[PDB]
């Protein structure tokens, strides 16, 4: 790339020779897409010399007709819009017309002024009578993805991506308005819009290893949150009744289809809510979000890449249910010993997991080798949305009892294709358990369970104060979109995903 | 505490009695707030023992006023009712009346079940045939209710009405905010939390370490350098709302975390985003207060109460004039000569200036403009016109040498906005920032590294831009009239 060189010695010439530089204001007249809506349907041919108007966007093609007529296109807004530059209408105060041109390269942000009009083939274009480089491009461009030096540099420089491909600006886009038709639900319902600390003397609410850091001069380590749960359940206690936040969770694990080290997640607290008002909930509002993207509850999904086969994911509702433990015993042909979290109940998952290969967690406790077992028995089930339902306490420590159920939970998590999407539960809300299940938390993180959270006594003072009963429940809007979206892969959702060294 | 053991020991022998134990799901048949419409015009001593209903709160008051009557207050989504528990009315299959509400004390969470009316000196009222026990309080609670509030920020909610309309307006004034924006045909966007390499703003980071892949990151500090690269990228109006991170201060107008929103304007200038700043604040204030010119109160609500006028147009400073008029002298030109660092020295030494670490050009400016020009600004006033030598990432002024087009905006003295016409020029770019990390080298803990991500970004063309950030918890301190930005925090961070 003497192409960089050469370009950084033309501008230095530029700025040398008195000619603009960087001029720091261009005084657009109406946005591209404006331009379209007002002359695209101009006859062809017609040109209005009694109007002058000024537009910018970044050049994407240069074409010299003759010595005396250059065409350009330039993009902005998602719209292109032709440039008809002609010697005998160039102004000259801004430097001989070939002189003004020879500044001017694809990739190039300008700007012109002219006259609107169609050409006679029918071109939505201005009639320029000038052109100002407003800020150069240094690089030689490709004009498709297709032509980068890998599909990582998508992900890398993402700027070229959003340059280059109109899908990738519609991602972006759709993710908006889908967050936007979240926010509206629940603000009709009268909840509250609440911001909980990222920051975290104490990290707690999910099943998660976080990330530390430290503050300087209040001297103390402190956590990225994993969950905003434990603070949400005190604004419960302090009697806002319907409370939700929209922020980041940082989780230090892995990083894969599914999985940035940093995601946005959802959260809300419902006073008087339980699990079963969650699970209608949940399918009311994600039914209601599909329709308004895509017209039905049928909707079409890639999950290799947009050339692999189309499947169709069927949101209709209501949803199916699977009883965690029943389905792993459906799943094992026997039945898990009792109680879930003894030893021998332990060494008999232990012995499961061998029997039909799945890796074993570390370390060996009854949560884990749940999990690994509903993992291979049950998330496999969820093709179409589908709750994942009844989850033992043992993995469950902020999860009330279940009303019918020994040993279970009122929890669900909702699937879609195998994934998680949301978790909910009726909110523990007895202080007494809440301490002991925090206990054997705080037991399993010091055996080496990096996923195990610490007590939080700050929480368990404030569950004695009164929580009252209450349902809460979060959903991963980035695997929300990839569904909406149509994406199998977590990094085509988010701007600027985490990407190896 | 005695009273905290014993309600345990209380619920202990309630469960063991198999009477309700922390009830699952409470039905209720309508809100509190819903109850006192429907009922609340009824003629005094109105029943309706044909309509059963079940209602829930957290129980502010009881009065048992005879051994066959108690009356409760319930407080539940901003509404007081009260019930009215006659023994002649209790449904005995939940228990001996006397039993049933033995078990209840203030701050309890409840459920009663009843007749609604009014009471004869004209009370709303449900007349109740049951009490159910849903969520007990295991302290007793003060009667009303700062280091308690901010620790326990569940006490303050639940005895404070003004700390709930402060979380209230807090929604409503972002609400208005991104509302200003959506109309304007902007994207939301979010950028990484987490950095490789942090830069946007002077500030120290907070650090952390991604196990998986073996690698130091930062905090965010700011989202600037990312928002620029969506500029780039051509989605022309992009704005972010979210939390920066800052590993500095604690005191009345910082938290370690805060909420700031950035936007960038391809097309705009400074002078662009001065109008907009106007226009979106003077706006947001008239909605809330339903004029120009507000309260506040400096000192907090025992000391007096000024006012802050935010009609249009808003004043300007010119940074280094300002300085040079408090002066009485001009400083030295280059501004970021040794001869000027070494006579701002001076300066400060001769006002009485406590002096920056290290003495940088940049540094020593800021002390001088916090004294002389920021110390001016009451009303929301722009300094404006920054030294280059301070603001990396701005572009130079189009007229005014060794200057930029930067404003920062103040209100009382308090800093709530910078923003400028975007540096996109990328051979000064990247001198600038080998200027930051040769700070950085000498040590400025606030200079950020070289990041050539960006400068490739730069390489790409930036459109001439406008960009701006807001601190919005500072914000939200002068529309709610608090002088401790922990009001307008939820939980906000505390010495341990
Ligand atoms: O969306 C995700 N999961 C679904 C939830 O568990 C998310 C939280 C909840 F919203 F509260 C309930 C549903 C998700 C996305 C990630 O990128 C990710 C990265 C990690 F390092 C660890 C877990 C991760 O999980
Ligand atoms: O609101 C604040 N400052 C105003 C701004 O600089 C904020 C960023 C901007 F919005 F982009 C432009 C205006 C503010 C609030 C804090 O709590 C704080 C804490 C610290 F540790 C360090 C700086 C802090 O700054
Ligand atoms: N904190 C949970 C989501 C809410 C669960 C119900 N309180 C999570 O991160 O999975
Ligand atoms: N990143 C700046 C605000 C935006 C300035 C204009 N690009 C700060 O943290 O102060």
């Amino acid at each position: 790339s003497h192409y960089t060189d050469n370009r950084y010695k033309m501008m230095e010439c530029i700025k040398d020779a008195g000619r603009p530089f960087y001029p720091h204001k261009f005084k657009i007249s109406m946005s591209l897409p404006a331009y379209a809506l007002k002359y695209g349907n101009v006859e062809n041919g017609y040109i209005d010399k009694d109007t002058t108007l000024s537009l910018s966007g970044r050049v994407t093609s240069i074409r010299s007709s003759s010595s005396k007529l250059i065409f350009y296109d330039i993009f902005c807004e998602e719209q292109k819009v032709q440039i008809i530059a002609n010697i005998m209408e160039h102004d000259i105060s801004t430097g001989e017309f070939s002189v003004s041109h020879s500044e001017i390269r694809r990739g190039d942000v300008v700007g012109f002024t002219g006259f609107p009009g169609k050409s006679k083939r029918g071109e939505l274009s201005l009639f320029s009578k000038s052109v100002v480089l407003l800020s150069p491009c240094y690089h030689m461009l490709p004009t498709a993805i297709s032509g980068l030096k890998d599909q990582e540099v998508r992900y890398r420089q993402r700027y070229l991506d959003l340059m280059l491909n109109e899908e990738s600006r519609k991602v972006f886009k759709l993710r908006s308005r889908a967050i936007k038709y979240i926010r509206n639900y629940f603000d009709r319902l009268g909840f509250l819009e609440v911001e909980t600390p990222m920051l975290n003397m104490i990290y707690g609410g999910a099943a998660a290893r976080p990330f530390i850091t430290y503050h300087n001069e209040l001297e103390t380590q402190l956590y990225m949150r994993i969950a905003p749960e434990l603070y949400l359940k005190q604004l419960i206690v302090g009697g806002l009744d319907k409370v939700y936040e929209i922020g980041k969770n940082f989780r230090n694990e892995g990083i894969d289809l599914t999985h940035n080290p940093e995601f946005t997640a959802m959260e809300f607290y419902m006073a008087y809510a339980d699990y079963y008002d969650l699970m209608d909930l949940t399918e009311e509002l994600i039914s209601g979000l599909v329709l308004e993207i895509h017209g039905s509850l049928k909707i079409p999904y890639h999950p290799d890449g947009p050339e692999g086969k189309c499947i169709e994911i069927d949101f209709t509702t209501p949803w199916k249910r699977f009883s965690f433990v029943e389905e792993i015993e459906s799943g094992l042909g026997e039945k898990l010993k009792r109680p879930l979290d003894s030893q021998e109940n332990i060494d008999f998952m232990v012995e499961m997991c061998e029997k039909h290969e799945i890796e074993l967690p570390h370390p060996r406790t009854a949560a884990k080798l749940l999990d690994k077992l509903a993992g291979h028995f049950v998330e496999t089930k969820c093709t179409n949305p589908s709750f994942i339902i009844d989850h033992p306490q043992t993995m469950s420590p902020l999860a009330k009892w279940h009303r019918e159920k020994p040993e279970m939970t009122e929890r669900f998590e909702l699937f879609v294709l195998g994934k998680e999407l949301c978790n909910a539960y009726t909110e523990l809300n007895e202080p007494l358990q809440q301490r002991k299940f925090f206990e054997q938390q705080a037991d399993a993180k010091a055996s080496g369970d990096v996923e195990a959270c610490p007590i939080d006594e700050t929480f368990c003072l404030a569950l004695e104060h009164g929580l009252p009963p209450t349902g809460g429940w979060g959903l991963g809007i980035d695997r929300l979109i990839m569904f909406l979206a149509d994406k199998n892969n977590i990094k085509e959702v988010i701007l600027f995903p985490a990407m190896r060294n």
